[PDB]
């Protein structure tokens, strides 16, 4: 059954809730995003009404075949009517086509719900500086303080330099860059883009990159990846075997694999610098381990809270364990009294 913190008391909505059936009460459904945790459910099947970003419109349309006519795009940073009620959709800073959502209750409780989000100090000139929250619906994924991240800048300038300097000492050199879901597309455009190359993989994820709305697409990215010394492989073959295997299927045109794996956090955050990171290494294979976050940091994710002090907070993420709760619940308390509200 639905949890309490994917239903909008006063209205009959749900967020990201579309494995659960038809919920009882619920006129009108809404995703946050593209990721598979967060549609689960949905299908060419089904006929209720889904409110959603244009580019998760898109993957709905042309991925899961969701059928167009229950399908309703919005514009973001827009007052729009749902069912009687105001909304705005506003830049979650996490993956494209990725929202926060404000509600305007008819009682005039106004209710902020992040989706999954990377909070960022430019969030503070959207629509949200010119009105109070009552309620914030927040993705805490990463709320405890060990979580600290670099600047997606400095992971991407990592990785351009490093890309850039394997493939200039040896041109033989193919680059691999793992991938499981829309998100951190910036990895392989901005090392395809450094070594004058596109971006190969296969038709469906192709297609999938297709819906993005990203300008200048068919200039980066291609299906002939004998044409590519960029390419894309699924998250799971970025392994010394999965490597090895698919060096042979290029038939002599390299003789090494510098790979990457975008992760989110790795304990290897707490001791080492972005500068500081090195590859595991096997015969002329290297995987590196990068820490690119499309999820708030702690310190991020505080000051976004501190910023906007909401009455009351519900964690979406980490909710399953009584000690996870808890550990939040004390945090957030900490950046009230801090904070003075
Ligand atoms: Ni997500």
């Amino acid at each position: 059954t639905c949890p309490f913190y994917k239903k909008i008391p006063g209205t009959g909505f749900t967020v990201d809730a579309f494995q659960y059936g038809v919920v009882e009460g619920c006129t009108a459904y809404f995703l946050t995003h593209f990721h598979s945790d967060h549609y689960a459910g949905l299908s060419k099947h089904f006929t209720f009404p889904v409110y959603c970003s244009e580019i998760t419109g898109n993957l709905l349309k042309n991925k899961l075949h969701v059928q167009e006519q229950y399908i309703h795009p919005l514009p973001l940073d827009t007052e729009c009517i749902v069912n009687g009620v105001k909304v705005v959709l506003l830049d979650a800073n996490h993956c494209p086509g990725a929202v926060m959502i404000l509600f305007y209750l008819p009682n005039g409780t106004v209710i902020l719900h992040t989706g999954d989000f990377r909070a960022d100090p430019s969030m503070e000139r959207s629509l949200l500086a010119d009105q109070k929250v009552h309620m914030l619906y927040l993705d805490t994924t990463y709320c405890s303080p060990e979580y600290t991240f670099p600047s997606q800048q400095e992971v991407i300038r990592f990785a351009i330099n490093t890309a850039f300097e394997a493939v200039t000492l040896n041109p033989h050199a193919l680059v691999v860059c793992g991938t499981y879901s829309i998100g951190k597309e910036k990895v392989f455009l901005a090392i395809a883009d450094v070594l004058g190359s596109k971006v190969g993989m296969s038709q469906e994820k192709y297609k999938t990159l297709q819906c993005l709305n990203i300008p200048e697409i068919n200039s980066l990215i291609t299906t002939d990846m004998c044409s590519s010394l960029v390419h894309l492989l699924p998250m799971m073959q970025i392994n010394f075997k999965g490597l090895q295997s698919h060096l042979k299927k290029c038939g002599g045109k390299y003789n090494q694999i510098l790979a990457f794996r975008p992760t989110g956090w790795t304990h290897s955050n707490k001791f080492t610098r972005i500068a500081d990171v090195i590859p595991q290494t096997k015969g002329n294979i290297s995987i590196y381990g990068i820490p690119y976050s499309e999820h708030s940091s702690y310190l991020e994710m505080k000051r976004f809270v501190q910023w906007l002090k909401p009455q009351k907070i519900i964690p979406t993420v980490n909710v399953g364990t009584w000690k996870s709760r808890s550990t939040m619940e004390k945090y957030f308390r900490e950046w009230k009294l801090e904070a003075g509200y």
